[PDB]
């Protein structure tokens, strides 16, 4: 049968893919991850596919390994599927050519997402799918959540019958994450449509040793082209097979499809051709405009490959005079984008009527594609007829964009209610909206849609929900721009964002705030909001949700109150029904830990309904006077680009605001000052011991240790309390721990760690600290940092250096950022950083927020993100440039020494040459050369002077997480370390792929619960460290900040100064590990990870072996017996103990055994006298030799592969036996 | 399964052009590199010898258990286990939770005990 | 000056690519292997490029490794090249989008070879170059051994001046391995055609901690499209 | 009466330079591709040349 | 019915032996990340590496399996890094069977390895 369901496009397509496949090889990539995660949940829950079996699923090391596995499972006769997108699809391309080449029934489900070029984007467009159009896969597009279900089913059925593999795709986020009320088929119904003869023939042709064949031969020019064209008949039948399965599915659902479908006026003169979610919005606008007499239409493309011109023409009205083909991609330099080119070829081939064809581009990286934009496209065909345009941007540089009039009418069907909700992350707003879509969808005949917009900020982020409810189907594949209901769940947003933008005249606005009085409301509501509320006649509602939740016991949690406000005031359901359904659900869900929690909640609803009364505002609001702008001094860049983006206006920035290559300046985060902490530390100078440990640990650089001489403290505020500095080196100096209360994230690690039992840091509410600490921070920031007073690599002295990575969007308490911040305090001014994609790239460089910054001299980390897979190779490449360019500088310096250059210049050049690979000597001599050769523009000295940014030895670092280092990027990591060159690799091991949502990696440990290891991982953690210590010439170390800051710093110094490759692996705590007492315990958890023996600390240093000493050194001690409490204090282990206690006890026991054996191995390692010696380099010199030179026998074969310009000389090819057999034979025959 | 290096590495290497050609063209580097090889194998064999002599070993189990049932890593956690981004968003995410902006459990408790009312 | 030589397409192009590059990251794949091998031989031998230096060449673990290294050498201001084909070129695709997206003057020399579908083939066709036509590289074909020298040289000169990366390609075996008597240019003639100001500006905009920037940001729907169209003037 | 257009610069594809090389007398043109894109309405150089002619509008 | 389905699966009755074959360029370099993953999975597959200590088919290029001092393409003055120890890296898992063979040294050790590994 048919079943109704409110789900998203990912889950509508996994529904079908699970049913129809026996095997799935998977790899996580946003926005497709959801499909693999649901398949795994369903396989563990006991769901059966159409064969009555549980799906066989395995996670690979990359999408390339996933595609190779899919290929082998298909070749071996199993129906297989995979889910992917963007960079991941590109890694599958090579195997896509094989899968289609061998005519295997595979089905890929892809959420179409942008490819990373000037920037990475996780958002939706067709750049990925079009990159794979020549692989020979059939390509079937779905344009809505419902269609994702239906096309996923046609794709699998058509794949089985036609033997051509299918790629089913739908828009990333805009369809994959949109939730809709749709209908799905039962698995029995899907099974009934399968062509049993074709399935049997698929099994019988598969690989099997009882009836073998050879596949994947290598072919010469004699037969390859014939072999390539032997599949044509299969490709000729697929369009008809697809068409037939569209009719069969339709006989079960009543939803009909064609290869190309047409919608709009039958006599249309202007027609759009489009594919994916844009088709829904275009259809909506056509319904609106065509009813007004506009002669317009749309051709929807369902089957993009094979491209059947006769089906395209079946969909084209003969009255069409102009046609615009929209492509959701950009192919730079091509004469047109792919769909446009396919359409042009159909008209040229036809050779008859030629109706004006235009090409348009839209929607890159999920850019809105709104009704006003569709209107523009249709208006263009009756007006200017601009060709090769763009829509949705202002292109003031090349003039390709179409003007968009946003005054365009709302085109949603009569009856539709549109709502927007402004939330603050973790406030439960998104959860309530989803539940509200479920409740309403399940108890009414209304269609329902939800789409959620999230921040790049990981903590305290803003969420905006877009919900629609209607009596007619919702084709509105764009954000709500004209709302009936707008709710602001966070009062602080009132004076920072345009909350009421687009709200309909007389629409309703509910605010969560304690400003209950007209005097309170008059004090906090911006004159702009009063203006709008009054001039638009809005039904304004204020509710002090935090007060109601505190009163009924829901501890200040506002979600149930705001949920009550929607049900009562949004008008989708009449009072009694809505309030009834609401209370009914607080039973359905909940009832978990007693009737107290069910009562807590039901009372909240009751008080909320009572309190939800209209706020009565005076008429004066209609002309409330504008305010001032106590704006701080910022940048010309922060003002003109970053602030606009942070205040949700980035869409208004024209193409001329951006650099062509995508670069951003450093340091934009300095001005964000978000202030999202609930509590922040307060300093207590009487208890302060001045250790600087609190600043060392902070994941956001929110603690600034001040060291001032009394004259620098002369212009400071009265509460700028300073102590007299302790220490010999310090003395007439005043010390102050300055909290940065607006950049603090409220994690609590600093006060958790503050050494004195009588704490020098105490967490207090933000609001009790900001008025004093903000101006103090502003003063403290102008005090010169005393980087010269204590050794830079000492604990305390490290915190008197400028931190060059501050105020990132990482989560509060994140276990990665403390580490990278101190790495910058040691080497930031000379570093290059090749960052893998992962949390570190996302908190590291999500536009417009750049947390890396320059020092006072304008020096700081040059940072880049290439891809997820190649970080070590990208870093290696930066090293290769530095090798070549600094060698060129050395060569010029040697030449200048044999010239008439002055003695001072030659002395410096000589000192530079002697210490060029030394950080201290190369900067000493390079700074003299910078002086001596200033202004020099001619000859050799002029060449040397223009290379001054190469004088000081650089420090190349490769940063990345465990998923990068242990899985996808391991091959490149291992090659780069084996290279023997001077690069430094720092792995933040979070023991999961964190950014993408907590999937298992080979670094995940035994028994840990993670996605794809949902019953606790059943293979131990891979020992990357011991694998790389087998090289002998690589420095390797492990660190854990909470255990010893001292060992960390020592490792940093030893690793960086090693004149060869270095690998450092840090224990990094993450929210995904479920720290039970909060991320503020991260440092303590890092200490325990080491004391328990779970994460032992060591250093492997090849320069000790070079001096005949053992390179292996153990820095931590024997396991102290606390493992069990270490494990049970994290949810990734504790959830398992709660749900599978039998399995969990054995798995925690296993971990105990693993760490015990591995510590004992590390102990014999540290006791050995057998060690691989060391040599940094030395030898080579000028000249080469071929391996084949002077060989007694041929060293190359008779093939085209080994042929070379100089090969072909006669030689003994081993067909006459050995030298000795040949001489024996000769002695035996003679004559 | 094999025995200690018998001393014939030099003969071994020089019987193959891939080594002997170096000796004919860069004799000094070649004799260093062939000696380095002999050192490497000497050290490696001693390493294989303590491996073969150890009593510290990685135990073994082919598999066993699992069964039906799985759990999400964030089920029942005391604080949020997911961030506020589009990349961690899932069909059932969105519930209210403690996002680590108010400090540790003990810090919030002690703070409550200092304010009340 | 000019000089006659009997050589194949691979070595006519390697002749130019060695002259015009400072770094090369390599990986063997037929029929392009001769270029990398000649460049490594010549490097070992002391041949100088147009800067008076020997080429810095390293072999990676794969062509995906090679393309990532090329990207990093370019991003850090070294003129860089690679030699590939077929399956090898498909592994460079992801980094080709980055290298063109970042307007870097990289130059890829490809011996166009068949992709493995129903069977593998080491032989010549444009299946592999056409698989990369949307990466944003400029694509310049040579149709003879002599044209392979000349177009190699145009692609290097044009990439430095335009900051758009180029893929110079010629038929696997049919040009790469055909031998002809042709004319080649001395390296000093090649050096005389370089736009020295475009080269100096490529160094100045490159990664360096003395005047840093951030590259490879991640962008939301607010700005990504504008950001992608910003390169138009360059193409 | 026959001829050939040799493509040098395949990307960026400049239609004005292709037309600069096309004789006004040409009545039939065959675009040869050295590839196969299974299912495509045509191979790449053919599709590019079709677009030059449709865009020209003559 | 059931019996006809079972009968139609007869080419599955005998347990099969899945082997992955490849040279050292594959195993030590380009396909190493995939090989490491597959070994780490704990499934019943058999990998057989024919180490010729160079990329042979393509023309004798150095690979991480090439030893110190060997002359090969890209190692034109003798390789200056030692042979990668793939055998000792994969032994760090503890649950992977790992063995080395040399036919001319012992046919009997080779045959015992094949029986044990499979
Ligand atoms: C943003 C995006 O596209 C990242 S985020 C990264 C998660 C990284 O895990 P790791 O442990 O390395 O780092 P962590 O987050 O610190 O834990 C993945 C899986 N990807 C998705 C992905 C998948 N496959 C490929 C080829 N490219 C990408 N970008
Ligand atoms: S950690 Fe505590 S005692 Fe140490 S400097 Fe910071 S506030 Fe003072
Ligand atoms: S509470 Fe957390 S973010 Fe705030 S200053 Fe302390 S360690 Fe830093
Ligand atoms: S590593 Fe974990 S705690 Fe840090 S930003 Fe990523 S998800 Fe958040
Ligand atoms: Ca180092
Ligand atoms: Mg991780
Ligand atoms: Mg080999």
């Amino acid at each position: 049968g048919k079943k109704m369901m409110t789900t998203d496009g990912n889950t509508a397509t996994a529904h079908v893919a699970y049913a129809m496949s026996e095997v799935a090889a998977i790899y996580p990539i946003t926005p497709s991850s959801t499909m693999g995660e649901e398949a795994d949940d369903w396989a563990a829950q006991g769901r059966k596919n159409i064969f009555g079996q549980t799906l066989t699923i395995r996670e690979m090391q990359s999408e390339a390994g996933a595609a190779g596995a899919v290929h082998g499972a298909l070749a071996a006769g199993a129906l297989t599927t995979t889910f992917t997108a963007s960079q991941g699809l590109l890694l599958m391309i090579p195997n896509m050519y094989k899968i289609s080449g061998e005519l295997l029934p595979g089905v890929f489900h892809v959420t179409a997402r942008a490819i990373a070029a000037h920037a990475l984007s996780i958002f939706g467009d067709h750049q990925d799918i079009y990159a794979a159009r020549q692989t020979g896969f059939a390509m079937l597009a779905s344009s809505s959540v419902q269609e994702a279900h239906d096309m996923a089913l046609v794709a699998h059925l058509a794949a089985i019958e036609s033997n051509v593999p299918f790629m089913h795709f739908f828009d990333g986020f805009r369809t994959s994450h949109e939730i809709q009320k749709i209908e799905v088929l039962d698995y029995a119904d899907m099974a009934s449509l399968v062509n049993q003869k074709a399935l049997a023939e698929f099994r019988a042709k598969s690989m099997n040793p009882e009836h073998p064949h050879v596949r994947g031969t290598a072919q010469n020019p004699d037969i390859y082209f014939q072999g390539r064209e032997a599949a044509n008949p299969y490709y000729l039948k697929v369009p008809g097979i697809v068409a037939e399965y569209m009719q069969k599915v339709a006989s079960l659902t009543g939803r009909s499809y064609k290869l190309f479908d047409y919608v709009g006026a039958p006599d249309a003169e202007r027609v759009i051709v489009s594919m994916g979610s844009s088709c829904e919005t275009i259809e909506e606008v056509i319904n609106h405009l065509a009813a007004k007499g506009e002669k317009i239409g749309l051709i929807k493309v369902r089957l993009y490959r094979p491209f059947v011109s006769e089906a395209f023409f079946a969909a084209l009205p003969a009255s069409a005079k102009v046609i615009t083909v929209l492509d959701r991609t950009k192919e730079p330099g091509a004469p047109g984008d792919p769909l446009y080119l396919d359409v042009c070829s159909a008209f040229v081939e036809r050779g008859e009527a030629m109706p004006k064809i235009l090409a348009g581009r839209y929607g890159l990286g999920s850019k809105e594609f709104s009704p006003a934009m569709v209107k523009s496209v249709y208006d263009n065909m009756s007006g200017a007829k601009k060709n090769h345009f763009t829509v949705g941007i202002e292109d003031d540089v090349t003039g390709t964009s179409l003007p968009v009039d946003n005054a365009f009418a709302d085109t949603t069907p009569k009856g539709t209610i549109q709502c927007q909700f402004w939330g603050l992350g973790a406030d439960g707003t998104v959860g309530a909206n989803k539940q509200a879509i479920k409740i309403i969808g399940d108890n009414t005949d209304l269609f329902a849609q939800g789409y959620f917009s999230y921040d790049s900020k990981k903590s305290g982020g803003i969420t905006i929900s877009h919900l629609r409810f209607g009596e007619k189907p919702i084709q509105s594949t764009y954000l709500v721009n004209r709302a009936d209901y707008v709710a602001c769940h966070n009062p602080a947003y009132v004076g920072i964002y345009d909350i009421l933008e687009g709200i309909k005249d007389g629409g309703t606005f509910v605010l969560n705030s304690p400003w209950s009085s007209l005097e309170d409301m008059d004090k906090h509501l911006p004159s702009g909001i009063k203006r709008t509320i009054a001039n638009k006649k809005l039904k304004f509602y204020n509710i002090d949700a935090v007060k109601i939740a505190t009163d009924v016991g829901l501890g200040g949690r506002i979600n149930m109150i705001m949920q009550t406000a929607f049900f009562k005031l949004a008008g989708v359901l009449p009072f009694e029904k809505a309030v009834d359904l609401l209370k009914k659900s607080i039973h359905k869900a909940y009832g978990k830990k007693g009737e107290k929690i069910v009562k807590m909640n039901t009372d909240a609803v009751d008080q909320a309904v009572t309190s939800l009364q209209e706020f009565k505002y005076p008429d004066s609001w209609k002309d409330a006077p504008a305010e001032t702008k106590a704006e701080p001094m910022t940048n010309e860049f922060f003002k003109n680009v970053v602030k606009p983006i942070l205040t949700q206006q980035g869409d208004k920035l024209p193409v001329s605001a951006f650099e062509a290559d995508g670069r951003f300046p450093l340091g934009t985060s300095q001005f964000e000052k978000r202030g999202v902490a609930i509590n922040v530390p307060q300093w207590v100078p009487e208890n302060c011991i001045q250790c600087n440990q609190c600043a060392f640990v902070c994941p956001h650089s929110a603690i600034l240790p001040v060291l001032a001489k009394e004259e620098e403290l002369v212009g400071a505020p009265a509460n700028f309390t300073a102590l007299e500095a302790k220490g010999k080196e310090l003395k007439g100096y005043k010390f102050r721990i300055q909290i940065n209360t607006l950049d603090c994230m409220g994690c609590g690690n600093c006060a958790d760690i503050c050494p004195p039992k009588e704490k020098a840091l105490v967490m207090q509410p933000l609001d009790t600290q900001r008025d004093a600490q903000v101006p103090n921070l502003e003063y403290a920031a102008r005090i010169p940092v005393k980087s010269e007073v204590l050794p830079r690599d000492s604990l305390k002295g490290s915190q008197f250096q400028e931190p060059l990575m501050e105020f990132s969007g990482a989560c509060s308490g994140c276990g990665e950022t403390p580490y990278v911040r101190v790495i910058t305090q040691l080497f930031g001014e000379r570093m290059f950083i090749a960052n893998a994609t992962g949390c570190s790239s996302i908190w590291g460089a999500s536009a417009p927020s750049m947390p890396y910054k320059t020092n006072r001299l304008g020096q700081g980390p040059a940072w880049g993100n290439s891809l997820f897979e190649d970080a070590a190779e990208y870093g290696f490449g930066m090293n290769m440039s530095m090798f070549a360019r600094r060698t060129h500088l050395a060569d010029l310096a040697a030449k200048a020494l044999e010239s008439d250059a002055s003695g001072d210049v030659k002395e410096a050049l000589q000192g530079w040459l002697a210490g060029k690979n030394d950080p201290i000597k190369s900067k000493e001599y390079g700074d003299k050369l910078k002086k001596l050769l200033a202004g020099q523009k001619d000859g050799l000295l002029g060449q040397i002077a223009a290379m001054s940014d190469l004088y000081t030895k650089k420090s190349v670092w490769i940063f990345g997480g465990d998923g990068w280092a242990y899985d996808i990027g391991y091959g490149g990591l291992d090659h780069v370390l084996a290279s023997g060159e001077d690069v430094n690799v720092f792995v933040m091991d979070t023991e999961v792929y964190s950014n993408t949502g907590g999937q298992s990696s080979k670094a995940t440990p035994t028994g840990a619960v993670a996605k794809f290891a949902a019953a606790g991982k059943r293979t131990g953690k891979k020992d990357l460290a011991r694998m790389v210590m087998t090289y002998g010439y690589v420095y390797v170390a492990t660190v854990s900040m909470g255990y010893s800051k001292q060992q960390f710093l020592k490792v940093l110094k030893e690793a960086e100064s090693f004149p060869g490759p270095s690998l450092v692996i840090a224990y990094a705590t993450c929210i995904n590990q479920g720290l039970r007492k909060g991320m503020g315990k991260s440092q303590d958890v890092m200490n325990t990870a080491v004391k328990s023996g779970y994460w032992p600390l060591f250093r492997y240093d090849p320069r000790l072996a070079a001096q005949g000493k053992n390179p292996f050194q153990l820095d931590s001690k024997a396991p102290d017996g606390s493992v069990e409490e270490f494990l049970m204090a994290q949810n990734r282990f504790a959830v398992l103990d709660r749900s599978f206690p039998e399995d969990a006890k054995r798995l925690r026991a296993q971990v105990a055994h693993e760490l015990d054996v591995r510590f004992k191995e590390l102990e014999h390692m540290a006791a050995t006298n057998i060690f691989e010696s060391f040599a940094p380099a030395g030898g080579k010199a000028d000249g080469s030799v071929d391996f084949g030179e002077g060989a007694e026998f041929c060293t190359r074969d008779d093939t085209p592969m080994m042929a070379r310009p100089d090969s072909g000389e006669a030689c003994d090819q081993n067909r006459a036996g050995t030298s000795e057999q040949q001489g024996d034979l000769s002695k035996r025959t003679k004559k």
